[PDB]
């Protein structure tokens, strides 16, 4: 049932950019773009929580053709316009140090994508991934722990759950469980999809909780910048109590480095009831209820 590898890098789907729109507001750190691609003319189908590959143009420093980079699909299966014709990505421009004055390095594929024009043709592969799939059970609980562009799979879940047009398009999935997004970004301008996440919470105050960790605007109890692991620690007992439910699924997505703190917080919660979290978590992973995609 799950679509996988309908296109492969030896013969990718050539899609066209429909739109490329900024998600970081003025005063935010960095560049994150919402990029929508036209899928008409091919048969690329996908579901929520999957990824696609993008093959950037050009050669690397060794004169070899650039390989695909993976990006989490940011739209539901129907695409943003609920027409089954498009796919969207949430792409941050990678840029970093190499310790010289002004000398910034820009990532190949992410710079290509964040600056791409509508009408441009792009090499797309996939979809891939079966580790971040959403349960069909409408009564499932869904905990979402995201930093930065790790919001992307979370958006596909929340849009399927809560967008009016999605609910109209998916008679079989009328979500009535509880979902909780804890979302970590450096600033309020950097809150990707802020308006829509908050509109969802206002519509569905009993089915959706939104928690932010904004590092440059908030401090944890120890005086440090507020990160997602601090919010998990702050709510560790509630999160553990939700996780004990047989129908609760947890999803963790974003750049690597978040998991150690999340585990330490949940380990302290579970230990209060004589449970060793690492063991409970192993069984949760085996059961398909602990989902991680960090990069
Ligand atoms: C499953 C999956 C899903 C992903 N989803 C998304 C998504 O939704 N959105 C998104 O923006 N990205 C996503 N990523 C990451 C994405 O695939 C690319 O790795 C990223 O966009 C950078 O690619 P690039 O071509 O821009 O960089 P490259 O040009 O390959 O640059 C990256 C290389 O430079 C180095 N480098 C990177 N950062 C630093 C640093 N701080 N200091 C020193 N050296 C460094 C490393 O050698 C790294 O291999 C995902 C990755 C995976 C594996």
């Amino acid at each position: 049932d799950v679509p996988v590898n309908l296109y492969r890098p030896n013969a990718p789907f050539i899609g066209k950019v429909i739109s490329n729109e900024p998600l970081v507001k003025e005063g935010g750190i960095g560049i994150v773009q919402h990029i929508k691609f036209d899928l008409t003319g091919g048969n690329l189908k996908y579901i929520e929580g999957q990824s696609i590959g993008i093959i950037p143009p050009g050669v690397d420093k060794n004169g070899e053709p650039e390989k695909l980079r993976l990006y989490s699909i940011a739209s539901t299966r129907h695409g943003d316009d609920v027409d089954d014709k498009t796919i969207s990505l949430c792409v941050r421009q990678l840029e970093y140090k190499h310790p010289e004055s002004g000398e910034t390095v820009y990532g190949v594929c992410s710079t290509y994508l964040t600056h791409i024009e509508p009408g441009s043709e792009v090499k797309i592969t996939g979809p891939v991934g079966k580790e971040m799939l959403l349960p069909d059970d409408p009564e499932a609980n869904v905990i979402m722990l995201a930093t930065g562009t790790g919001i992307a799979p979370m958006r596909t879940y929340l849009w399927r759950m809560f967008k009016d047009a999605e609910r109209a398009a998916n008679p079989e999935y009328q979500f009535k469980g509880f979902s909780w997004l804890v979302f970590g970004v450096p600033t309020t301008p950097n809150i990707l999809y802020k308006e829509e996440l908050e509109e969802i919470q206002q519509k569905y105050p009993d089915n959706f909780r939104l928690t932010y960790a904004i590092s440059r605007e908030q401090k944890n109890p120890q005086g440090g910048r507020m990160y997602i692991q601090d919010r998990v620690a702050e709510h560790a007992d509630q999160l553990w109590q939700l996780i004990k439910n047989q129908k609760t699924h947890t999803y963790i997505c974003g750049l690597r480095g978040m998991e150690e703190g999340i585990d330490a917080a949940l380990s302290a919660a579970a230990a209060k009831e004589g449970v060793t979290w690492s063991d409970y978590q192993k069984d949760l992973k085996k059961a398909g209820r602990w989902h991680v995609e960090t990069y």
